[PDB]
């Protein structure tokens, strides 16, 4: 039971925390994270993504832990502190640019037009238009960025997330891997859950057994290769 | 206020959870941490380290974040989590066997026996006795594990434990970087304060400034060159 008329959307104030994560920037704007973006543990995490997106522990500990490194603080951060590059944080994002080319925070709208522009004739996006993004994505930071960090790891985070706006913005069972367009684009362009264009919390819960076959899938359709060194090391905490 | 007398050392029994770090170990053994061993958060820790050794928060947070990743609690571990290899544990231990020839977890006397046996004629473990037994141990590792693992970070890590013995167990302001043996044998071959032999806390406080020339200067005397991989990829998980 969660009640969304308690947790309405508002636009972050001016000293509100915000970071590179759609995911949590949208918990943040209505309440299920603290609303300035502050102080946030991973227990708020697992709850906050339990309760808006019926998103289950497994994912939300493993990845809320990683991201606890980025900050100075012993068990929590603010949600700017996850732009932390090379911990989390990576190059060939979905609608943000790479940091050593430009601002590695915030939603960017040309860079979000490739996704956008995605799966042409259809109102939904899907695994295949998921992977196509990827590929062009990396494509575009290999081009523009001679600084760009692609190993397995980042391309395994890459795909997560991508099966992330899959499956919290889905309208039907998460399982099949298809998301509409007006949902995600509300998700990643004002960090809002679609309510009034028809979103509902998913009743089928979203962890680790039902994300990893969609994860792997778009690995697989993505053409993917690693670049360099391929070293999968994280950051592991901020100013080393 | 803290009160040494009301922290006196117990064993451990059969189901106290410990770790392959004596530091915590002996913290637990004294209460400072919870004597079972479990339910540890970085707060804890932070807490301990400081009443216990007066050890800093900077290098606790940094360090106590890092072991949280061992275990599949949200914010927590037991002790015997952070033996799991690959996140902080790792080969060329001073007194444990490496994970794919032996026990990575337990105190071992025969391992102990060069750190024991090192800096003849002296009555103190210092900065370079503690090179040469790195050297030593990882030229060990070298022959005998046909799994070694030896990296920048498993080498760096390797150092701020030994400046760890060094600063904690110290009967002279720990800057000087020497030990009483005495004190330095009971710490870990009992994880026990050796308050009886005339250990008391450092009044000096124990920190990233203080200890960062300490282990590089550590490892610059202990003739270290890479031999591998040099991949410093943390393990982020258990059961990956
Ligand atoms: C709660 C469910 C979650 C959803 C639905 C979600 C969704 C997303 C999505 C879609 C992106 C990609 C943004 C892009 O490429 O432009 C992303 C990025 C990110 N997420 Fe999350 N996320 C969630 C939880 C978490 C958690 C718990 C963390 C903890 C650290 C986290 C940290 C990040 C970070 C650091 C990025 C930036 C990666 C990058 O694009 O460089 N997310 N998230
Ligand atoms: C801050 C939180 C701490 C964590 C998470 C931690 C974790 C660990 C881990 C996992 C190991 C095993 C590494 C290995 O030898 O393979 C270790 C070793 C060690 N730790 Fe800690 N430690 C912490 C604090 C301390 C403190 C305060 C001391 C002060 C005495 C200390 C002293 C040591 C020493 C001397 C070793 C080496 C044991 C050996 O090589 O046989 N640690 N630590
Ligand atoms: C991408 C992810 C999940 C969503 C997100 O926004 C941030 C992260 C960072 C840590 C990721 C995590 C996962 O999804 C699981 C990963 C990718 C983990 C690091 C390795 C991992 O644990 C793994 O090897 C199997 O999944
Ligand atoms: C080993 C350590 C501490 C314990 C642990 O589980 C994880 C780490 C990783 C980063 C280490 C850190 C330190 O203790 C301080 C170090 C060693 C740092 C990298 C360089 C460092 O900051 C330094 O002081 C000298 O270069
Ligand atoms: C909360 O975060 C601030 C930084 O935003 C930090 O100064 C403070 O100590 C943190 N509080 C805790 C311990 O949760
Ligand atoms: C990119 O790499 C070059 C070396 O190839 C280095 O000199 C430069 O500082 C790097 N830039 C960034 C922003 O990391
Ligand atoms: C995604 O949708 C497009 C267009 O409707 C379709 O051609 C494609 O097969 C779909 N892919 C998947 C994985 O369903
Ligand atoms: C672990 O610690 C938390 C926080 O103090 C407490 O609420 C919980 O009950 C503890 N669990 C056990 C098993 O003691
Ligand atoms: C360590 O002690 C030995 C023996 O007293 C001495 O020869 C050596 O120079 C000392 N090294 C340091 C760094 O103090
Ligand atoms: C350890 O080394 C042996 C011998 O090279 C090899 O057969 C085995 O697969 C290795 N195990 C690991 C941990 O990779
Ligand atoms: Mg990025
Ligand atoms: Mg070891």
């Amino acid at each position: 039971a969660v009640d969304f008329s308690a947790h309405p959307w508002k636009a972050p104030g001016p000293n509100d925390s915000r970071g590179p994560c759609p995911g949590l920037n949208t918990l943040a704007n209505h309440g299920f994270l603290p609303r300035n973006g502050r102080n946030i543990s991973v227990p708020m995490i697992v709850k906050a993504g339990f309760e808006g997106y019926n998103v289950q522990s497994d994912i939300l500990i493993l990845a809320g832990k990683v991201g606890m490194l980025t900050s100075r603080e012993a068990d929590t951060i603010s949600l700017e502190d996850l732009k932390l590059h090379g911990t989390i944080e990576h190059d060939a994002s979905l609608s943000r640019e790479d940091v050593a080319i430009g601002d590695n925070l915030h939603f960017n709208e040309a860079i979000f037009t490739t996704l956008a522009n995605s799966n042409p004739g259809a109102d939904v996006y899907n695994i295949s238009s998921a992977a196509q993004v990827q590929h062009d994505r990396l494509a575009d930071s290999v081009a523009r960025n001679p600084n760009v960090t692609n190993t397995d790891l980042t391309a395994t985070i890459r795909s997560s997330e991508s099966a992330f706006y899959l499956t919290v913005m889905s309208a039907g069972d998460p399982l099949r891997g298809e998301a509409p367009k007006k949902f995600v684009n509300v998700f990643f362009q004002e960090e809002r859950m679609p309510i009034k264009e028809g979103w509902k919390r998913s009743t089928t819960p979203i962890n680790l057994p039902l994300l990893g076959p969609i994860i792997d899938r778009i690995t697989e359709l993505s053409d993917w290769k690693p670049t360099g060194d391929n070293c999968g090391a994280i950051v592991l905490g901020p100013g080393l």
